[PDB]
């Protein structure tokens, strides 16, 4: 092991961001290895009294230290500073304890060939791409650099949330490229892309029955992630996406979030909010929760059976808030069953313990379906 180059150790991180390296270090000692994108050094990240410490390693004739002997390896160095038990400076007196490896969802640039743009996402571009070991077909998320630092931040809050996840319809994580920049999140490739396009390309053609199986499908997605705490906040038609089977996913984690008692306080301080999809009180007071993701749902509904209109045409983000705040809602679509709509306007209750459940809901569009 201690052999072993450095980008084939278990505890070297390369290019993990600060925030990340938080996340990792969790008791006193605990540490890894990465390189500071910035400086373009080493960088020894420790944890010590309760608080990340971060040392630059040293090199000089091709030996690697920090202010005592030095070798010619880091891992000889990391192997040394945790036998001897020795602090990495003596003012610190910072001492090693347990290396922190990685995951199982760390992959190598080099396992990865990224193909042409697929679409645009709040953090770049998403590409389709290929492992290249079994012609795995993969989407590929990227962040561009000149992203705030703070929502730079939250890029791998997507991956970091749907690590924990498996269903039939949510999008699959396939892995995170942390080793090196620039960084990427690596997920199973949906080819029939997103569901707003299939709508409005396929409308004409599509029967009711096949509509309702479809919002059945993400309404089974929802069901799930309320089941783990899970509060989605960007529910919409562009945001799912249709397999080759036309079975629909959920897919675009960015912006969700998980809460054990089931509410999320939002900053406030959100670009690019999806007004039109939004409950009230997630506007009005930052309250997040399942209840606001089944507003969205209700939204995607209206979606559905419009076959990909775009709700509130006429009217502007703050126009839709003061329309909504005054009753007013989106119309039947006159394609849509008289029960769903029912369904919908439940859904856009204003009280949010007024709207109906996942559960509810899934129930309600699979009885519908059995008619049709
Ligand atoms: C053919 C085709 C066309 C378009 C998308 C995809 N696939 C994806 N698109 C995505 N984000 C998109 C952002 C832009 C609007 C559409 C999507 N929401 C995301 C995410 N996260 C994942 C996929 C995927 N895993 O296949 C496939």
């Amino acid at each position: 092991e201690v052999q072993k180059p450095l980008h084939e150790q278990l505890w070297y991180h390369g290019a993990i961001p600060r925030a990340e390296v938080a996340e990792l270090l969790v008791h006193s000692g605990d540490f890894l290895v990465r390189e500071s994108q910035g400086k373009q050094e080493y960088v020894l990240s420790v944890l010590w009294d309760g608080l990340p410490r971060h040392f630059i390693i040293q090199s000089l004739d091709n030996l690697y230290r920090l202010e005592g002997e030095g070798f010619p390896s880091i891992p000889l160095l990391i192997d040394h500073l945790l036998s001897t038990q020795q602090p990495l400076t003596k003012k610190s007196g910072v001492v090693l304890h347990r290396a922190v490896p990685k995951d199982k969802w760390v992959l190598n640039h080099e396992d990865l060939v990224l193909g042409e743009q697929i679409g645009r996402g709040n953090f770049g571009e998403v590409f389709s791409g290929r492992l290249r070991a079994d012609n795995t077909l993969v989407a590929v998320k990227s962040c561009r650099e000149t992203l705030p630092p703070d929502l730079k931040a939250k890029f791998l809050q997507e991956a970091r949330i749907l690590k924990q996840y498996s269903h039939p319809n949510i999008v699959r994580l396939i892995g995170v490229c942390t080793q090196k920049q620039p960084i990427y999140i690596v997920m199973e490739l949906v080819q029939g892309g997103d569901f707003l396009t299939f709508l409005r390309t396929e409308g004409a053609r599509l029967r009711v029955k096949t509509l309702l199986q479809m919002v059945g499908d993400a309404a089974a997605g929802m069901e799930y992630l309320e089941s783990k705490c899970c509060i989605h906040r960007d529910l919409a038609a562009r945001n799912c996406l249709v397999t080759e089977k036309n079975v629909l996913k959920i897919s675009d984690f960015g912006m969700s979030r998980e809460e054990a008692d089931g509410v999320y306080a939002a900053s406030g301080g959100l670009r690019q909010v999806p007004v039109k999809w939004t409950a009230p009180e997630a506007l009005n007071y930052g309250r997040y929760s399942s209840e606001s993701d089944v507003w969205s749902f209700g939204i995607l509904l209206w979606e559905t059976f419009s076959l990909g209109a775009s709700p509130y045409p006429n009217l502007s983000n703050q126009q839709t808030r003061e329309f909504v705040e005054k009753g007013g809602r989106l119309p039947c679509p006159e394609l849509c069953p008289d029960a769903v709509f029912r369904l919908m306007e439940q859904c856009w209750a204003y009280e949010p313990g007024q709207r109906p459940s996942f559960s509810t809901i899934y129930q309600e569009l699979q009885s519908i379906r059995k008619r049709h």
